[PDB]
């Protein structure tokens, strides 16, 4: 349903706004006004969607189709209006109950009384499908349908007979009573009701009782001396000016047509209590609301810096590098790091201090917590198939840490993150630097969400983690560090993780990250590309030929 | 942005609301108000989300991650905002540039004016860091800021000096004065520029506008006689009712505040020009508009139709079947056909007419399809793998017809619809009755999408698209045909096709459709589960059981 309800709206509002432009038009150029019942077109317009015709002019092998949840929207877009209409129909039966009451009570004119109306309304013959009662529950006139065309007058104004109050509001009401407006207007109101999911609807009623009051204006007009113009408008004055303004009644017309601003500020005259207010209720509320402005305070907000990339130093010592020729086709960033030296290398630090999530490679940090923590183990290093299928052949399988580290299976450690406290990973998160650490909320958060690290960062953990962390085994260092080899000869032994950040089946982010352990030194790295075809597998042969060239697995 | 924006706007209203709420009270149960600078605290509360404090209290394998498409509301959220602002920005400074208009053109006023306002003020010593001009360009008071406080009144009210009306607009304009809303009201209207994302701002600007006309009438009342009060409210409707009510200025306060119903009808009353307008105004508007309601009536709409299922009869003999033993835990619908007694055999009708997307069975389709219009043929039933991975290790490689059709590889067959014109497609959909033949927008629309078909529906297809089909050729049917084999014996070749209606990784359409060609006569069917594990392979096993059982897959 909620297509169609927007679509209802869509049309509708279409109409609509032809017909707003057409009224400015109308009265901007002409002093022309539209008919109002060219509003139905509105409502009618909000119809047409569901009207139903069709006018114009083995092997089981399977993959995920990712559609939109409509269901959580359609769902609620349903009960969201049957709710609705219900309120707004009980709204309308409390005000037709009032009208039903007033009807009850409503009394009879006699002779003296009766003379007035058609004094009013005779000489332009006006018909007598009309009903004229009077009553002592109300201040001012009120109109009433029943297929009756009521104008219903409180009793005092057939006394007050002598300032000419009724021809106003006789030609007033009775106009609104000739053109069927109390009728129409209960039409419209009745559709609000089943078209309630546009709060068009509600804008529509409300700018048809504004001209209908207009059209009103101008029958009175046709049907009173022009020296009676200023009269009737200093009348239409009084008629708010002198009583109480409620509304009181959402169908019939009255005097208090609205909730303006001179209502508001007239009554709190009559209401004139002159009453100093204690300092202290402000006081109170002010502080209180501040207060609750703190509570608001106390929550989820965003934050530049988090947003933002390593704005950091770099406190150790560095130099910055041009490989701007061996990125070439895939433009990105790049970090090596130099455990004797305590020196880092750079290539556009600009871009290796950008922060992205890890994808896979941050699996290693999943499965050594999981290694330390005594999670998984060496003996144990496997994890059990659900006999789900997965994204790859490579993945249809049982796996060991090994296996599944070379072929990134995402199954085997979608596992180790359940089967690991999340607490002994935040831990880690944060005695060793972990980028923005954030977990997120996702068991993965780190594959194309919200935990990211930048190539500089990501080389400090690394290194740190086997330098440094205290609150870690040498057994899961090692035993990790075996199951990323790559490549050696006589000068080292090349030790690294690729990645795809791949979404929606693009190339976002080409990872690799790795370290060299020499017979020289020992070197830390990180790569990323951004432009291009960003893939791991690229950033893998980049991270290789950069490594070489640099002499970290050429030597030097 | 897009997040904080709307992070804003919710902190926003939580703050609005409850000082509404306290607004309410206040006035409701003790005649008191709020002070209006707490409105203050909306503004602040929606700058929150903007404050930068983390306060609270190897083988390259991927797979695609599903991310929500953020950068098309971020971006235009961004500009959204920037445009606005903009707009904003500059009826803002037009409003401004008035008030400097306006200041360059105050008049001072001389000893015998000037007391009247000190006469006004003097009594309860109010401070001189106020402005008192006079001008020949306005009509009715205004006020400025400009660090001065300046109260502008037109030439003729120091004229008209023995009504009291000064009386009444100094104290009420000095009140605002007093308080500083002028000054208040355009920071808050700077805000709204700034803010101006967030649609309360301008709710705001005009609840305190409001207010704060009631707090200056409040000080108007302390500060006059209580047999004036009434006056006073007279002054007030004569203040507006005797003049043109324009909103000349946004900043600036003055008797016309507001856009009210009162407004347009009197104005209309002053403007008494009785012409009627042509009854062909309005018949051109009201058919114009009413053709341009067909035209949305040309678009677009829904219908409760296509929605359905299947409502149309069977225009075939039938009988019904029960089979809920061997659906058992994946509950669901089947049609069997028989040729020789055109006779359907149907498991819960009701469920066997409903339409589900086909997924992967309507390959078979897609496939014949390209056979007829030679654009797939037998020694060319060959596609190209273009080397990207796909869902299955089964689908990343090259294949032919068989191949393809066996291991389900949509790359095969995401191709074949690429190379065939979509109007031979669509020729066919609608020759042999293809469901509700929607083609969608999408080349594999029939793949958890646009096109749906029910299971009778389904096996009616299939059947015609062999025995009746005069717009495709034998070998397109028998080569098709071959590719489906499942099983044999001594009555019978049974084939068919499975496919998997999986949506984020859940099953909700268990596929299988087929034929039988015996040694007595040839049948047509078509299985679908919807509950339990509804997948491709259920359906298979259901459909064979549920055939054999019925005599099809067994001599009967
Ligand atoms: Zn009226
Ligand atoms: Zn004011």
């Amino acid at each position: 349903m909620a297509k169609l309800l927007i679509m209802s709206i869509v049309s509708f509002c279409f109409i609509f706004l032809l017909l707003l432009f057409f009224r400015y038009i109308l009265k901007r150029y002409f002093n022309y006004m539209l008919n109002y019942k060219v509003w139905y077109l509105t409502l009618l317009a909000g119809l047409i969607p569901f009207i139903p015709i069709k006018f114009s002019l083995i092997q089981e092998f399977a993959t995920d189709i990712h559609k939109f949840n409509w269901d959580s929207i359609d769902n609620i877009c349903t009960v969201i209006w049957i709710v609705l209409v219900i309120i707004l129909s009980f709204k309308f039966l409390k005000a037709l109950l009032y009208l039903k009451y007033l009807k009850k009570q409503s009394l009879y004119l006699n002779e003296n009384e009766k003379n007035k109306i058609d004094t009013i309304l005779f000489n332009h013959q006006y018909k007598k499908n009309i009903v004229i009662r009077k009553a002592e529950t109300i201040q001012s006139p009120i109109t009433f349908w029943y297929g009756k065309y009521i104008i219903l007058i409180p009793s005092s104004y057939f006394k007050s007979v002598i300032d000419k109050r009724l021809k106003y509001i006789i030609l007033h009401e009775y106009a609104h009573a000739k053109n069927r407006d109390t009728l129409h207007l209960i039409i419209f109101n009745i559709f609000s009701i089943i078209m309630s999911y546009n709060p068009l609807v509600h804008i529509v009623k409300r700018k048809i009782i504004h001209d209908n009051e207009v059209e009103a204006d101008r029958f009175v007009l046709n049907n009173i001396n022009k020296n009676e113009f200023k009269t009737y408008a200093e009348s239409i004055m009084d008629s708010v000016l002198n009583v109480p303004f409620f509304n009181k009644n959402i169908l019939s017309h009255s005097a208090n047509g609205k909730k303006s601003l001179l209502k508001r500020r007239l009554i709190n005259i009559k209401e004139a209590n002159l009453k100093k207010q204690s300092k202290l209720i402000l006081i109170f509320i002010c502080i209180f609301t501040f207060l609750l402005m703190v509570i608001q305070s106390q929550f989820l907000m965003g934050q530049s810096i988090t947003d933002y990339n390593y704005k950091k130093p770099l406190h150790n010592d560095y130099q910055i590098l041009d490989k701007s020729k061996i990125f070439g086709s895939n433009s990105g960033s790049f970090v090596m790091y130099s455990m004797k030296k305590d020196k880092y290398y750079i290539y556009n630090e600009k871009e290796s201090r950008k922060r992205y999530s890890p994808n896979s490679t941050y699996k290693i940090y999943l499965a050594m917590f999981g290694l330390d923590r005594h999670i998984i183990n060496d003996e144990n290093s496997r994890m059990s198939w659900n006999h789900k299928h997965y994204p790859f052949d490579a993945w249809n399988k049982e796996q060991d840490l090994n296996t599944a580290m070379q072929n990134s299976v995402n199954w085997y450690f979608e596992r180790i993150s359940d089967q690991i406290p999340k607490n002994y990973t935040a831990t880690q998160l944060k005695q060793l630097n972990y980028g923005n650490k954030n977990l997120g909320s996702y068991k993965s958060y780190w594959m194309e969400d919200s935990l990211k690290i930048s190539n500089l960062e990501q080389v400090i953990v690394f290194k740190n983690m086997m330098e440094q962390n205290n609150h870690f085994s040498k057994k899961a260092k090692n035993q990790l560090s075996s199951s990323l080899l790559i490549k050696k000869n006589e000068k080292y032994e090349l030790y690294g993780k690729t990645g795809t950040g791949i979404v929606n089946g693009k190339y976002n982010n080409g990872w690799f990250v790795g370290y060299v352990i020499t017979n020289h030194d020992k070197y830390y790295f990180a790569t990323h590309l951004s432009d291009g075809k960003p893939s791991g597998k690229n950033a893998e042969l980049i991270s290789e030929k950069i490594l070489k060239e640099m002499g970290v697995l050429n030597g030097q």
